[PDB]
């Protein structure tokens, strides 16, 4: 019956779908049309058209496997979706019209329905398979009474009848949150304008504005930009998407209902954009340390997943007005045009999000500037994300402590992450795909970039574990410094070090010490393992002297610097070790699959040459220190490092320094309350992380206790001298 719920329906419609906005003539959408076309044909070609079939799709068969459900129901929705697009060739279609009324009862009598139960993966059987149900449903509510519509929805009623938890009827039910809980009112906001309930949406709308609140523990957005779920791991980059993603597609459809939400509580989806999102797109790529196990995914890679979140911003600057919506477009604008690399139309899957960023990217009204430098602090979930806009270079630093979980590996998903938080640092330069086109399936995750750890075997079962430990943390003096440091301990706590880096605008200098190791393993920090581009080879400098890398290792003694010179100076690496280090280097075509990584996967071989540079720790009480120095030419490097020759304070177990002259910045790391003198101009006396600027005779500060989580006045902490 056509009322105001079906009208709420009909906007759906024109959002997950926008049949309503599609045009033969726009290349971009027809692109996207044939995509569909080609799946439907598909899907129809290869649908059991016999009696008594056991299964729909061959490929989708085995029922016990809860994925198989959403697969096929997904199935269902894109022919629910050119049934009703008048440019499609499946356009009121007769058989693929039955093909959904019929198969929708099939998989109801013999698959999913009430009197079932969870067998698998809870997930599918209230989040995928419902929202697969609700848009097919949805699309195709002129060719289904209101109850049949409702005889198809009473199971998922049966399975999410509470809009404030998930897994209802398991024996382990869980409080909705974050991106389940946007996810919640895709499945339940829809499926109330199916059935016409008006408790169901009032309810779930009422549910979903806890989304709206910043949390200071447990999972959820935090006031300094962090976003965790699954109780403590960094999640910005995956459940995040999630979130504004599909809290962006409800919006217009809620506020038009019986129960909008106050504007001032949707307030905050401007912070996450601006506090929580923003830092972590670089280039239009989304930083890999927030995406958690996604990183294992083929068809999520970086760039990919970034327009997840970049589609959520635009949709939310379309229902926002004035400044407000002319900033986010900007913002959207920029990071698109950025990306010489991905095509963001790749991943706008309907009409509506193709035909708004179409006029965002030619509107002159839009501005579209080089987003300026930044660095976040993420210290509620262990992570610092840096951006130099002068250079162009991006730096990720992922860690952990006693606050948060090193890896994921769930669903059998990203196997091999053991190390990716272990100190782990990302560099975002000239190459966009850098840590995509197979980057995480070919690492060789036993050397993850900047991590210290023992040879030892590790077993894909593994799963994560928290860092004994709770002084890890960053603090922050401005917009291009920051000083950072972990206090760690290896999976089976047989090697430690204090690992701290600092950050100085157009440089991060890396420390270690106090590295001890009581294993049989031999230990050693992987400096870099960087996946290169057989179309820009670098040419390779050790000392300043042309050097020739193989498959197997050599070795380089009393190396003061190495240099990875491309013909793209923004695609230049360089090292500087404050003192002459002993070091490994060797460049190998390194091969692996997906499914290595992720059982999901495909199987399928893929490779890449990497550079790897190590340097061994065969003594206890060992360290290192080293200056990465990227986007800047050979001659300007070896200048830059004849100008830090003395840069390096202190490097021991207490006390970790580095300082810049020419900015007239202090980065230090202290490890006890000792009173530290540094550079005979000052004093800092307590355990911590210290960012320090001096102005002439003035002295700015910025101190972090990360144990605490507190900072401190700065008299406690800081003395000048005479
Ligand atoms: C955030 C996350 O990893 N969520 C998992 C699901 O993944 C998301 O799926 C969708 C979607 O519209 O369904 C959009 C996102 O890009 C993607 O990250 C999915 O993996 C399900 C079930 O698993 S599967 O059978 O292995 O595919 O589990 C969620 O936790």
């Amino acid at each position: 019956v056509k009322d105001t719920y079906t009208d709420r329906l009909d906007d759906w419609n024109g959002i997950i779908a926008g049949n309503q906005y599609y045009d033969s003539k726009n290349d971009q959408m027809a692109k996207l049309n044939q995509e569909l076309e080609g799946k439907v044909a598909d899907s129809l070609s290869s649908i059991s058209s016999q009696a008594d079939r056991i299964y729909l799709w061959e490929k989708f068969s085995n029922y016990k496997t809860s994925a198989n459900l959403t697969a096929t129901y997904r199935k269902l929705e894109e022919m629910a979706k050119q049934v009703t697009n008048p440019s499609s060739r499946y356009y009121q279609d007769e058989t693929v019209v039955r093909t959904v009324r019929d198969s929708m009862e099939w998989m109801h009598k013999h698959v999913y329905n009430s009197e079932k139960s969870i067998v698998g993966n809870w997930w599918d059987y209230e989040i995928g398979t419902p929202r697969a149900i609700n848009n097919t449903l949805s699309l195709m509510k002129e060719y289904f009474s209101d109850e049949e519509i409702k005889k198809y929805t009473d199971v998922i009623e049966k399975f999410v009848p509470d809009p404030e938890h998930f897994r209802k009827t398991t024996d382990n039910p869980f409080k909705a949150l974050g991106g389940n809980l946007v996810d919640m009112g895709r499945v339940k906001v829809i499926a109330g304008l199916l059935r016409k309930d008006d408790q169901e949406i009032s309810s779930t709308i009422r549910s979903i504005e806890q989304v709206f609140k910043l949390v200071d523990q447990g999972e959820g957005f935090y006031q300094d930009g962090s976003y965790i779920d699954h109780t403590n791991v960094a999640y910005t980059g995956a459940y995040g998407n999630v979130l504004i993603d599909g809290l962006s597609q409800l919006l217009p459809v809620i506020q038009k209902t019986k129960n909008p939400i106050d504007k001032d509580k949707m307030q905050t989806m401007y912070h996450w954009i601006d506090k929580s999102f923003a830092p972590l797109l670089v280039n239009g790529e989304l930083m890999d340390m927030s995406r958690g196990r996604s990183i294992s995914r083929a068809n999520s890679e970086g760039h990919v997943a970034a327009v997840e979140v970049l589609r959520g911003i635009h949709r939310i600057a379309d229902m926002s007005e004035g400044e407000t919506k002319q900033r986010l477009q900007s913002l959207v604008k920029t990071i698109v045009q950025s990306d010489s690399y991905y095509d963001v139309f790749k991943n706008l899957k309907t009409y509506k999000d193709i035909s708004l960023m179409q006029s965002l990217l030619s509107d002159a009204g839009v501005a579209s500037v080089p987003r300026t430098s930044y660095l976040s602090a993420f210290n509620k979930m262990d992570k610092t994300a840096m951006y130099n806009a002068e250079k162009g270079f991006g730096f990720g630093l992922s860690l952990f402590s006693s606050r948060t979980l090193n890896y994921e590996h769930m669903n059998k998903e990203n196997k091999r992450g053991w190390y990716t938080s272990d100190g782990m640092f990302y560099l975002y330069n000239g190459d966009l795909s850098h840590y995509s086109d197979g980057y995480w399936p070919t690492v060789n995750p036993y050397k993850m970039p900047g991590t210290t750890e023992t040879d030892a075997k590790r077993a894909d079962s593994d799963t994560g574990k928290v860092l004994p430990s709770a002084f890890v943390g960053t603090s922050k003096l401005d917009d291009a410094n920051a000083t950072a440091t972990m206090d760690f301990t290896n999976w089976n706590q047989t090697l430690t070090a204090h690992k701290s880096w600092f950050m100085l605008k157009d440089k991060i200098a890396f420390l270690g010490s106090n590295i001890q190791n009581t294993s049989t393993d031999t230990a050693a920090t992987t400096i870099d393992q960087r996946k290169l581009e057989s179309s820009n080879p670098y040419k390779v400098y050790v000392n300043d002297k042309e050097a020739s890398l193989t498959e197997q290792e050599k070795d380089y003694p009393e190396t003061q610097s190495v240099f990875l010179e491309s013909s793209d100076s923004k695609k230049n690496i360089g090292y500087f070790f404050f003192k002459k280090s002993s070091i490994s280097m060797s460049k190998a075509l390194q091969k692996g699959a997906w499914k290595d990584i992720n059982e999901g996967q495909s199987d399928k071989e893929v490779e890449n040459e990497f550079l790897t540079i190590s340097q061994a720790h065969k003594q206890n009480g060992d360290s290192y220190g080293y200056m990465l120095i990227p986007n800047v030419d050979r001659a300007t490097f070896n200048q830059m490092i004849k100008e830090l020759e003395s840069s390096l304070i202190e490097n021991n177990e207490t006390l970790q320094s580095v300082y810049d002259a020419k900015q007239g910045v202090w980065g230090i790391v202290k490890y006890d309350d000792s009173v530290s003198t540094i550079s005979n101009q000052f004093q800092v006396l307590k355990r911590g992380v210290y960012t320090i600027r001096k102005e002439g005779d003035e002295y700015k500060i910025a101190y972090y206790n990360p144990e605490t989580q507190e900072s401190a006045p700065d008299q406690e902490v800081f003395k000048k001298l005479e």
